[PDB]
């Protein structure tokens, strides 16, 4: 099976903020300025979760006017992210719309972008979903069918299995489906929608979601990449991820910083000497766990970004489900937590 | 995708046998009498495995008496465990027609039924017969379709798979699988069905059946939970495995005492105090592995439940299979157990 | 679901080369006079990869004057493995043209032979092409439909994909796939189609592979075995992965050497004693980790079989694809590598 794509293998996917709350497309304008190994093979500036919802509009047009005075000269791949969602038709729309926006030919982005990536889908048939509206933005645009690459994070049960059946659904005549190129893995909200959970609130290491993401990508001809490691400090574990990608054939992963963009670029190169195996730095080998109260005092104060909140919101539910439901247990479950935490837990959104 | 059922999570599936070899029904009226924290999020009264099969008649006659007569108290939902088999249809129509008896609403205990658990559960076709077994049930007996709850336990490859397009075999409308509540591992039956062997004959860990079903749970709206962990006394390593099931999203987990529903009631819930993390008790730390005359005696002397039986006629079975096709190896094999030993193994039914 | 094959079980799946660079027949005239415990429940004359390609057409003479000559002793099931591949009609057609010369029944191999090995299936619509060609060489030669076993190496994504409807796609009445007897690993090409990389270059361990195959092998009534084992000296972690397949479900796996056919034919047998369990010998202690460097003299001078330059073609495909895309890090990587190395990596075919 064989790649559609001008990138045969991606080692970075580097996101950026695209309007912060000044000229709120700094971030943009610099991340554009990254020449060498601090450059990522793909680079991504985030309309979706890198930025506030409320700076989603503005996210937009800085695309285009940093895209427009700087894509030309940005050696690497650009594909913006867009919002959407499975669950949620007022999402894909605004991804959509944004889509459009953005590929104005009379604007100067489109020339520079190579395509846009969609988090969030689920089954196969809401892949088809985006397909149509890049289709139907390629149009309104004179654009050239396919020309558009869309990349997907994977960040659902539903769309880890969707990966199972695309060599075949992509050959529709009914969808361009080859225009997929990466199968992008999201831990972070992949976690919150198989609602696990881990005493330090450290993502779960997802080795089957990692190789059937590699295998997807392998049999359907597109590129795997992993998804952002959160502990930037955290070179060794990086580089350990990294490694252990690698013999998954899971060969590119996300990028926070500039940093991450280098280690990122280096690892999957061979070293340049040979090796030989035998048989507040405080802080890097300390963890956390966070109690009931921690939790609640923490999402309290919170109304940490959204997904830490959303990480949180599975034992405090898994805790308000109990809560609803077991009477005889509300006498115990108190004379644990105290009544004053107990009712305090039962009112978080 | 969204869960159809009043309990959105269930950390305790609890069973018990439902007819004893005194008053049979004598372990379901104590465990109906369980509050609190040793009150299971979910009640299995067992006709299938924990009961032997001569006493099945009598458990399903008890499991209406005692569901009649204590019922209504019980704090959880209830849920007895049919007997079923993809491979039998005299077991499927068994376990429809001890479905059918136990719901006769002019008994007192359908009332009480939230649903059924179906053990042994073959292809998605093998689904939709039971399926088809309750709407039925639900229509000779008055009950509003889709009322009762059907739970499955995984335990054949065949099942692991069929979890995999239940999204969309579930909208047909010609069977009621939303209905489906629970996705329940059952460690020991898959053992047999992929015909594992470990050196101990503890169950393997089969850490992808847990995340194949929590990813089934949570693409198709249903709840994952784990199977029994059969080790009662070892308290450590049973949190151990609830916590790693957490971390797949695997949030409930079978118990087979009071003290088992103890521990799965609390593991799930976040700890009272914070913590800081840093980078004949000689029984719990001893493992036997038997060998191939050990196995012969302990079998031989067992005509140890079914389970451990079936278990061990793994090694065994691949030592007939061997035995009866490699003549060329009965000298070496004869030098090595016995003549004695050989003739007697291949005696094991 | 049931196995349709004399062999219930396979513990030793043995290859040997067909005709090598003397008596050309050498490696399969030996190999077919071994007995007792050096015999493999199966015996694979191997026309593909053990084999150069130019002695490919000698081999399959060779196949049929040695198991001619001595097939009727052989004491295990004999399955020689044909050419084939999912990407290459030439390879199919090739591999369908030996089988249906080793099978001409006046020519004396038929009769011993049991069945033949497909390497480099792909989605199961190439599996039944590969079955199609079997309907062929049985009608041709009066043998009856069903009587040669197919066994698949799986070596692709798309062919560990393929396990997965397997049961269903078997029983369409224009196939005859209840022929299937073996699903067998081949970690070395899955690593390369997989595009995965280990800083040792040692295999991966792919256990949700070895699942994923125990797992198909069990839903649709076939047997399970693993792929070759290189470290042929190793004899403690060929006995540690054979316990830890033994823990999938897989049963069986390759060997290279009569000495692993004695090691794998009793590592499933249970042990002679019972045991109990508590809470230049330096070259199987050292690995040696290759710099670019390395791993370009060694290219060059390949100009190590097929599969280690396949391997190493990974990393060195990468930096190629890195090179020829990113001139802006043109510079820093020949500051990494020196200029030589450097366009000398560039030049590997
Ligand atoms: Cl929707
Ligand atoms: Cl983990
Ligand atoms: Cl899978
Ligand atoms: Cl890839
Ligand atoms: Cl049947
Ligand atoms: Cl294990
Ligand atoms: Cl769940
Ligand atoms: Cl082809
Ligand atoms: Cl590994
Ligand atoms: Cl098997
Ligand atoms: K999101
Ligand atoms: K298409
Ligand atoms: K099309
Ligand atoms: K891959
Ligand atoms: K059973
Ligand atoms: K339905
Ligand atoms: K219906
Ligand atoms: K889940
Ligand atoms: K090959
Ligand atoms: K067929
Ligand atoms: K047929
Ligand atoms: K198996
Ligand atoms: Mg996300
Ligand atoms: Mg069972
Ligand atoms: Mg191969």
């Amino acid at each position: 099976t064989e790649r559609r794509h001008d990138r045969e293998f991606v080692r970075t996917f580097f996101t950026s903020p695209t309007a912060v709350e000044d000229d709120s497309a700094k971030m943009l304008r610099r991340a554009a300025g990254l020449r060498g190994m601090q450059a990522p093979d793909v680079w991504v500036p985030d309309n979706e979760d890198a930025t506030a919802p409320s700076m989603r509009d503005e996210g937009a047009e800085n695309i285009v006017e940093v895209i427009s005075e700087q894509g030309a000269e940005f050696p690497g791949e650009i594909h913006p992210r867009m919002v959407w969602h499975r669950d949620s038709p007022e999402t894909r729309y605004q991804g959509f719309q944004h889509m459009l926006d953005i590929t104005d030919p009379e604007r100067g982005a489109v020339e520079h972008i190579h395509g846009f990536v969609i988090p969030e889908v689920g089954g196969i048939d809401d892949w088809k979903k985006a397909d149509e509206f890049f289709t139907i933005v390629e149009h309104e645009h004179g654009l050239d069918e396919g020309s558009l690459a869309m990349s997907v994070i994977i960040e659902s049960g539903e769309a880890e299995l969707a990966m199972g059946d695309l060599r075949d659904e992509m050959g529709k005549p009914t969808n361009n489906l080859e225009r997929l190129f990466l199968l992008v893995d999201g831990e972070v909200d992949y976690t919150k929608d198989m609602r696990a959970m881990t005493p330090t609130g450290e993502l779960p290491a997802w080795p089957e979601l990692r190789h059937n993401t590699s295998r997807g990508a392998s049999a359907a001809g597109c590129v795997a990449v992993d998804g952002p490691y959160d502990d930037i400090r955290d070179v060794e574990g990086y580089r350990e991820r990294m490694t252990d990608n690698q013999a998954k054939g899971m060969l590119g992963i996300w990028s926070l910083t500039p940093g991450q963009v280098v280690e990122a670029n280096t690892s999957p190169l061979p070293p340049k000497t040979g090796s030989w195996l035998l048989d507040e730095e405080l802080l890097g080998l300390t963890s956390y766990v966070p109690s009931m109260d921690d939790i609640v005092d923490s999402m309290e104060e919170f109304e940490w970004d959204e997904a830490t909140y959303q990480a949180a919101m599975t034992p405090i539910s898994l805790f308000q489900d109990v809560y609803e439901n077991r009477p005889d247990q509300h006498e115990e479950l108190e004379e644990r937590y105290g009544a004053g935490v107990v009712e305090r837990a039962m009112e978080v959104g």
